């Protein structure tokens, strides 16, 4: 009984960072880590940096394939100023740290031997803004595909990987909740583009931002421990983001310990939970990586595609 | 506005056979025809020789691909003797002709240069038989996604791609209208597997056939010219198949014309229809190379994903 797949556990893993250099500083890391996670340099020695050498061997390996329809097409050949964008999908639940395993992606993959430039885009930008989810009904399901104009998205990451020069996405903002009047996000033909979001390893009857995907990754964890960490992560914001007075969730900096866990709780089983178990969770099975994390936040077992 | 696809017409696709040799006979052609299909050697020359070069010249690429994970792995490396299997799904319509596209394929590829073993396997043999579909109440949903054992499938074709030995296909049988006792299909490392079945290009909550894919082909017409294609075949079947008295549907062989338009049409109203509506048009925006017939069975125009 073979299988698409191979696990391993930390330590088969770490074996396989070979020479790899470490580029990173800690305070550098440490600006790259979203509140309530865990990385240490550790972290990113034994587990962030064979998955950089992974996709270092594939971007090269990813090429010849686009030169090989390029040459059948009789095609001029790829300029190597402007080769085909990379483009690396990062997806998971809410709460799970996907923030922090791309921005630390990024900056690994900034520090090669080219300087690649490398860009990351959340899909933040491409919800709906609220007059507009209103308007569907969709104010409480923010996060689910629905909420989000994958029209727009699947255009962008389209433009980007067909060798556009620049495109852009629009900005969201957590602190107001909802998509910034007049503000753009560009992207001017990256070598590599990482696109992190709750949904991108989605498919459905039309073509996809996953259907574009040459890398992805799925951060996961165990459900409860998930919950765990989006409630706790609720606590800690009365006194950082809830505690600024333009907070959209500034009445929550007041709540007690437990008025806040009631609260957090609601929202996790009402909203981020079955958006995780109806359509995050179904894509995990597409993921080239899954990074599996404990408790602790620890990545400690990964699943690797290797069909 | 930019796009994954490239259309081409004929003239423009003809011209991306360059050099490339026919080695099939008018005689070894007319053996890979099916019933109400109108190809000849002018097709073969002008839409499957382009086509098979661009397979050819993606062979080599997708190879360089398999060798960049195992080199990451720190693994052995491919022997030559045995390299990862091309896997190339087939996918469209009931009486589209499929049938032929992947007959005419296969015998195009193993007139290659190192004569490569060229399996092609229909998800036929993975259709649940009928006493099982009976019990599941699927009896005139034949065809449809879950008339088929998709584990059993996704098995299959997994431990194929995986280096595996051998593997077992069970086998149907058109004329009894079930699968066959004890009957097999055994297929052994071959260098390409071709999947040929109506819903071969699907997606879903977990890892399917379409996932492993190297390429993938989708055979396409107007709905109405299928239709046509597919009374105007149950017509001509009274004489050939329905003659038969072991036929399944030998109770066909005495309708009149207008009796067999009748049945023809009904069995396409409620059953292939519906079908090709709600799943397989669904999956036509993955296929690498959409064929798109025109009434008279030609290909006339082509879609090639470049992303
Ligand atoms: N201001 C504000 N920031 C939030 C809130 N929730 C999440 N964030 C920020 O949004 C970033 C993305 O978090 P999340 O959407 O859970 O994705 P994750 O990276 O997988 O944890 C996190 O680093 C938080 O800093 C919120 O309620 N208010
Ligand atoms: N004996 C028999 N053969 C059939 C029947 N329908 C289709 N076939 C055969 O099955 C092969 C597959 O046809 P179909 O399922 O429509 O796939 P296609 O290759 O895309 O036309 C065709 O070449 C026919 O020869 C049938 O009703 N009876
Ligand atoms: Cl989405
Ligand atoms: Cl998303
Ligand atoms: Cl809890
Ligand atoms: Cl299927
Ligand atoms: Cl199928
Ligand atoms: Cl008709």
């Amino acid at each position: 009984e073979p299988s698409p797949y191979v696990e391993f556990d930390r330590r088969q893993w770490r074996a396989l960072r070979m020479s790899t250099p470490l580029a990173l500083t800690e305070e550098e890391l440490v600006g790259l880590r979203g509140l309530g996670e865990q990385i240490d340099l550790l972290e990113v020695e034994e587990v962030y940096l064979p998955l950089a050498r992974l996709i270092h061997l594939q971007v090269a390996a990813r090429q010849r394939l686009f030169a090989a329809t390029a040459e059948f097409l009789g095609e001029p050949q790829q300029n190597p100023d402007r080769p085909v964008p990379f483009i690396i999908g990062v997806a998971g639940s809410v709460a799970v740290g996907k923030s922090t395993t791309a921005r630390v992606l990024q900056a690994l993959l900034a520090r090669w031997d080219h300087h690649p430039r490398v860009d990351l885009v959340t899909t933040d930008g491409f919800l709906y803004p609220n007059a507009e989810l209103q308007r569907r009904n969709l104010m409480h399901r923010k996060g689910f595909p629905e909420s989000y104009n994958r029209r727009a998205l699947m255009r962008f990451v389209t433009s980007v990987k067909s060798g556009s020069d620049y495109a852009c996405a629009p900005v969201y903002s957590h602190l107001h909740y909802d998509i910034i009047p007049g503000a753009e996000q560009v992207v001017r033909h990256p070598d590599i583009l990482i696109l992190e979001g709750l949904n991108v390893l989605q498919t459905g009857p039309t073509l996809m931002v996953s259907d574009l995907f040459d890398f992805s990754l799925y951060v996961d964890a165990r459900i409860e421990d998930i919950e765990q960490w989006y409630v706790s992560r609720f606590l800690a914001m009365r006194t950082t983001a809830f505690a600024d007075p333009e907070s959209h969730f500034h009445h929550y900096a007041a709540f007690s310990d437990s008025q806040a866990v009631v609260a957090a709780r609601e929202i996790w089983r009402t909203i981020n939970r079955p958006n995780l178990v109806e359509n995050i969770l179904p894509t995990r099975p597409r993921a080239t990586l899954v990074l599996r994390k404990d408790a602790d936040h620890s990545i400690n077992r990964l699943r690797l595609r290797k069909l």
